[PDB]
């Protein structure tokens, strides 16, 4: 099927430059190009006139944890709630995501329930974004993700490598095989005490390399959820591809950043981190947009750009680090970018967003896979 | 706030009757009355145009398994697939069972999910009916609702009343208990062989009277209704012996059963869709009795056990109702007022002042052609318009 | 297909006559008809030559174990051998067991490997006779049929109901469900050891009736007078063994119309590795009903012959041992389409040199074994 886009403004991401009066032909799920002026559509050519409105590429978010939504009675629901009731709630979390604008997103750590959201919405059963999910995290024992953490000890039980805890070496690759066989598409581990303690690094060098040599043979990426300073050091020379929040950063740690080339994932809104996301912009840090949504009421992702840009950040940047960014550190090359033979995921908003950045919080036109799901 | 039904016409179920270019006037989610002529809308209040369309009461379909569909792979996908991946199925099932017309429905059996399934959609999260589950359904060991069936020697373990398996009447008093608690409307067993499990035989009986009594008995002390699958005779009548509330298929209903029926006020519930619908199912896998009963004046309750055929195909099973020799008007009343008799609901199941907004709106005349429900171009559940074409 | 079978004398187990010169005429796997003469086939019918033989409808053994073989190391081959090793040996002993003409067996007690062997049978992956198998047998804690009886205390666990040991009538219960599930065609259960009795009245009485709700038969292993005498009461369908037989059993026998399975073979060969012949001759002589019955197993299987000549040899007559091979297996089995060369029944026919009803020895070769309409052995 084709699809004609009639845009004021398209965004070259990359080159930095609104397009003025241009056409988007679609065939397809596929942007098959770009062409100059209004084009009229041909037989079987079904079109949407977006002449008013800024158009982007779909945004995506680094880090989301689709399945929860926090909540007055967050720590009890974590004994009460069984898979099916998760499902339903995380049904409603993916479509107020998608109608946010975030077309694309990674789900940072789960139960389980994360990867069949995946499955359900790549089979057309759930309305929701593109999801690439860790399913559940890797942790030490007693680490920040050790789910019976806090437990009565009768029901602490001995989680391992089955559970997402592994210990030593051999346990941490059994850990990141049982990822990979329960359908995860990267893994996510929390080397440090996060949110008894919050900075002491939970994982020694062996085991960091280890987790990075195994998700490399299977093709998965790691993501770190990192506060404390030495952890977070020990997994940028462990050779991970990412690590999120960063709440207390040293300056020896920014330059591992930009020795490696790890992504920087923010998490301001989660949210000292202000400060610190400000100093690693002003030093070099590869960004990526990612807001810990969850914690915060998902649909509301939109407001870390604000933040962001009221950090220093300019705006155009802040979409890269949405769009161009996120696609390099998903490792995906068909998404981030409006340009032939990409995949069809447009946005559009009100107003200028380089402008004010608070217009993507009202994004008009959200099109995923080249079929449209809001259009005001 | 206050909609206004401008209906050509309205259905009166209790009368029979036809009512002609009137307004249904409904607040919120409970139908405040049914005035005579098109009444002009005061102040703010929202109006809803059905002057050419047929007007009914909200359908309800008393056998439902919201949880599946039939396919193909229903068998290795028992293995196969997690209770997540069930309720995300559940989330279109549901809503295919909404847009068909069918406000309220009775989900007769699951793996649990069901429950959750109508807990979501009472919370607002699901777009769905009415949903009054029994969870899992209570068989004995090899029984029909048996869930460990035919699976291999190490894989098949040995279920007990937690599982939904009960053997003794202590055993099912203590599973119907586990159904309590966790969180099931009505109880629902299998007490003779069906015809979908991978169970040897599927008509001799699988529940003697002392478990029975000891599943009727706890159900009616935490106040659950009971609902009885049964093809084979001799099981069927043993239930209705035992006092159950209704019995599913009963493809081979003896005479003895009909008079039985009759003293007990049992309903009975035909599912004639799901008993008529290669390489497809495993290896050991009543139109004229539907007929016979309802000549016999046995009461009659609507259900299509959609699930093994597809949901939002439920409408069908009218067509073959009124084919056996059922009037139009009282295939009707086993979808509306009958059901609402039997889930115990006094709110449901007629328009009328006091109950609730599940209200549905046909082409042409149901009376003259109940096929026409099968193509249902209004829906409304709890005040909420869900279809309006 | 058709296929016409010239045979010089069949016998008539019914009116228990001789017929001379017949032919029988089988379509695919059911017997269409008897015709006098030996009739020559048209196009695309094929004539089996058995006019110098005798011709028998097809045997029946109902106490057979085709799981095991009795062997020096039985007690230890329990604790060694897979289910996989024992389906191994099952198929050599099914296979001798069809070439001795017994084309329907009656499989009284397995691990479950039993089951397995007769769907294999039926799927044509293994030659074999037409099985009806218990699967596990029930039994009480330390009956008679408790899988970890003299175990050691570490494996000797716990069986219940799932494993075959029930105690109580819901237990009782729950464990003739179980071999539902599994898929067994009868129950068996054990009601007797040494000879002490090891079921309750009321255990029997949830056995029987959940069993016939299901529609099986319950075939019940019993030596003490107490034990049988507590089953006939109850209403199983047969007994076998029965070695310790009371006047009164004899009375129930008759009025409940149970049949009685005598296993003289298996109780001459447990008497070399007696009291079962004086048994078997009184309850013939007063009139119970007998089925054949063996408990090869317990013997080589193959041998299963060889206790017709001891039920000859304590009195019984060879046309009435025959009738317990056939008609009387047949009526036990539950079955209308076995154990009679006529119009409408399975083809399943055998064949030896001699008059059996002169002598009953003769069985003991085989020549001739059609099972299902088809030959497994012609010489």
């Amino acid at each position: 099927a084709t699809t004609l886009l009639h845009c004021g403004h398209l965004l070259d991401v990359k080159k930095g430059k609104w397009l003025e009066g241009v056409t988007v032909r679609i065939e397809g799920n596929t942007i098959r190009g770009i062409e100059k002026g209004y084009v009229a559509p041909k037989a079987g050519e079904k079109v949407i006139d977006l002449r008013s409105r800024y158009v982007l590429p779909g945004l995506m978010d680094m880090h989301v944890h689709l399945e929860s939504e926090t909540n007055p009675h967050n720590t009890l629901e974590r004994f009460i709630l069984n898979p099916a009731d998760i499902a339903y709630r995380s049904v409603g979390y993916a479509r107020k995501t998608l109608m946010a604008g975030f077309t694309t997103v990674r789900d940072l750590g789960g139960t389980g329930v994360n990867i069949s959201l995946r499955n359900a919405i790549n089979a057309g059963l759930i309305d929701g974004p593109r999801v690439f999910t860790a399913g559940k995290s890797i942790a030490t024992t007693g680490g920040h993700a050790d789910p019976t953490n806090g437990y009565r000890k009768d029901l602490m039980g001995d989680p391992g490598p089955y559970e997402g805890v592994a210990n030593g070496p051999d346990e941490c690759r059994k850990a990141v095989r049982q990822r990979y066989k329960n359908g995860a598409d990267l893994i996510k581990i929390t080397a440090t005490g996060g949110v008894k303690s919050g900075t002491a690094p939970q994982f020694t060098d062996e085991e960091l390399r280890a987790i990075v040599e195994t998700a490399r043979d299977y093709g998965m990426k790691v993501a770190v959820h990192a506060h404390g300073a030495e952890g977070m050091k020990r997994a940028l020379r462990a050779g991970v591809h990412s690590i999120e929040h960063g709440t207390y950063m040293d300056d020896e740690a920014i330059e591992l950043f930009k020795k490696t080339g790890a992504y920087y994932v923010p998490t301001i809104l989660a949210g000292q981190i202000q400060k610190t996301f400000a100093k690693a912009y002003k030093s070099g840090v590869k960004i990526a947009f990612g807001t810990d949504s969850g914690k915060s009421v998902h649909g509301l992702n939109a407001i870390e750009f604000e933040l962001m840009v009221e950090a220093g950040m300019p705006p155009l940047e802040a979409i890269r680090s949405a769009t161009l960014n996120a696609a390099d550190l998903l490792g995906v090359n068909n998404l981030g970018s409006i340009e032939a033979g990409m995949l069809a995921d447009v946005i559009a908003v009100e107003d200028n967003p380089l402008e004010n950045i608070s217009t993507l919080r009202k994004v008009v036109f959200v099109m995923k896979d080249g079929k449209v799901y809001k259009q005001e």
